[PDB]
């Protein structure tokens, strides 16, 4: 049982808590939680109205594939969002109970060791789920480092021997933590590798709606369409969590290769991941409405518009491609000391970049950075930015 | 391999009735009577929907996988009320789960870690998930047949060779389809086998609240207490789906061995099975209230009170121990021909017992029975019973 469970590594939050033990913030000073990776904006009424109005439907077991009208709301949203992209609600979309369970379960189906040990390639810095899902599925995790200035994945670091047994590659776009959006050239590179080696691509696009000034992030399926490529062995994973301020609703979808999804659905019927009908109705309301999403982007953009210039007094920093993070370069390279000093002097919590990345033969690509989330209100973000500058100017 | 197994598995027996009716039509102008499906049809109570609506602002937050202290305590409090003072620690012996299906499936995956092929033992007739979870986890499924008149599992049909490789045993009590509640002698037997061979016991108790005349079914944890035994390697799985007519809520809990649950919780943080806070609130309301459960139980009591004596005019049948099923012995032994005749003559849908069982060295213990679910209203059930009897006069 505990053989694979024993290989799991502590979560970033836990590493930060341990690192801060014995370091005291100023007496009476409220902690400023910039280290978190979750939204703080309130849930929109359009979603909660739809949930409440359908609660009688709790009396019914939902089918794993979901209501036709939920799959169609996702197909309609895809068309609006990705400039006419046509994805078949009947064959290319499954609702998921948040992207976390979907990513984990899909990986379990992809990894079936017997035998050559199968590999999965993740960006580095990574999202902890990519590693854990791989370890618990009996796979071997490998890391494509994402160095500045583009923070795109360096696939060349991965040997031919590893590529030959690689069953899946993760892309996170927009990236947590770097904000980077993989562009057409980056997608073409990974598609060329896929033609060579035959792995599945899983693209985690949960930050697709968090962007600035009309500069919409390119998605995987859109990139494929722009390059005239089929959806074979391509899957996008997305969520209402960041888009719609409903991390608690546990609702998203997976879309792409109909052949992959046909078999994933069969598995999911046993894995027990069918969506509550009232949750489906709330989700339809969410995917159908853009006003709450527009309002959401406006809140984030206002924060960056104030915070970036404040931080530029002292730091080498610019607006990220997308997402609500700043991946801040630490001037002397010591992300741990940076976090300690901010906590001791201002009760400000930031996440050391090295806790989001693994050591490699080429170093740890999270060292020298901290992750800051602009999820609190603008006054809180501005005060923090000013306090940080005051400590480093 | 994965895909061929998924193509083979049939997660929903009720669907197999259709192929078996092939080209037999029900009479013109007769509404089909669905007694073949193992799912409730009573409405969701207001006490639950009220609590859900009241807490919808909490969709803005990510829930922790372990759940709110107050949900685990509501479960602990319910257990104490239900099992005559049973004391189970909310801090370490209870995890909330998103319906028992995902819980049973994921727990099995963690137990199976395959050169010696691990075994799991299931009752026969069985519940679909037991077979799927085992096979998808790389385990070998073995069957303890449940023959009349007790329908308790016959453990001695499992060889010592299999027992030595057995990692988990399922108990379903009250049983689907037989209604049988494993008693103190039956629990003692499986406990003694556990002491000998060291497997984990997983007890599926989702029908615990559907019973008659004040005769509350014994549960696994209560049986251990009564026999002076610890909870080591014991886990009960339960759900609000049947108790509270909220199968769509996707809510239950698992309780028992704290060490098992510690490891299960770690896995579940990656597996992505944390409960929406508003669903947790609705669930607290559900576990805290008994009036809606008393009302629900009274609906089923009325149905059985009227149906059993009608059927007894022609069939060898009695009130089951619990559950909403009648496991009806077919006079001539041909359960397929029985279901076909009821459909062709009366539009009545019952489930051939062979569809819930696998064949063994001791025959298919589903053959010669049909499962009838009393989930439709009393008037419909009574008329169905009368119509069945007149066809078998
Ligand atoms: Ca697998």
């Amino acid at each position: 049982m505990n053989t694979l469970l024993k290989q799991l590594k502590p979560y970033p939050f836990a590493r930060l808590h341990e690192a801060m033990q014995g370091i005291s913030a100023p007496e009476g000073m409220e902690a400023v939680p910039l280290h978190i990776g979750e939204p703080k904006h309130p849930t929109p009424k359009v979603i909660t109205d739809a949930l409440t109005a359908s609660l009688h439907e709790l009396e019914k077991y939902p089918l794993t594939a979901g209501l036709p009208e939920l799959r169609q709301a996702c197909a309609n949203w895809l068309k609006r969002r990705y400039d006419g992209l046509t994805v078949d609600a009947d064959n290319e979309i499954l609702p998921v109970l948040g992207s976390r369970e979907a990513l984990f379960s899909f990986v379990q189906t992809v990894l079936n060791p017997v035998g050559i040990k199968p590999a999965i390639v993740s960006p580095n810095p990574f999202y902890q789920i990519y590693e854990g899902a791989t370890l618990l599925g009996g796979g071997e995790i490998h890391f494509a480092n994402c160095p500045a200035p583009s923070f795109n994945p360096d696939w060349r670091s991965i040997s031919e021997e590893v590529w030959k047994r690689t069953k899946l590659v993760f892309v996170c776009s927009p990236n947590n933590p770097s904000g980077s959006v993989l562009d057409l050239d980056g997608w073409k590179e990974v598609f060329d590798l896929q033609d060579k080696y035959g792995f599945i691509i899983a693209s985690d696009e949960c930050y697709s709606e968090i962007y600035f000034d009309g500069n919409k992030p390119l998605g995987c399926l859109q990139a494929a369409a722009q390059l005239g490529r089929s959806r074979q062995k391509l899957l996008m994973f997305t969520s209402l969590s960041k888009r719609s301020n409903v991390p608690g609703l546990r609702s998203g979808f997976v879309a792409g290769d109909a052949e992959l999804l046909k078999n994933f659905l069969l598995y999911r019927t046993y894995h027990g991941s069918a969506m509550s009908i009232p949750v489906q109705r709330a989700s339809i309301a969410a995917w159908d409405d853009e006003q709450h999403v527009i309002d959401n982007r406006r809140l984030y953009q206002e924060k960056f518009e104030r915070v970036i210039p404040i931080l530029q007094q002292v730091f080498d920093v610019k607006l990220p491609d997308a997402s609500f993070y700043i991946w801040l370069k630490v001037p002397d390279g010591d992300d741990l000391a940076f976090a300690r000093n901010l906590w001791q002097k201002a009760a400000i919590q930031v996440l050391p970049g090295r806790f989001l990345a693994r050591d490699t033969e080429q170093g740890n690509p999270g060292e020298g950075y901290v992750r800051i989330a602009l999820v609190a209100d603008v006054a809180t973000c501005v005060k923090a930015a000013e306090d940080i500058v005051s400590l480093y100017r």
